[PDB]
């Protein structure tokens, strides 16, 4: 869990939480 890889890639970034 915890997917963030905030980075770029179509705005992958997100902003999960365990």
């Amino acid at each position: 869990i915890n997917y963030w890889l905030a980075h770029a890639k179509a705005g992958y970034i997100v902003h999960w939480t365990a």
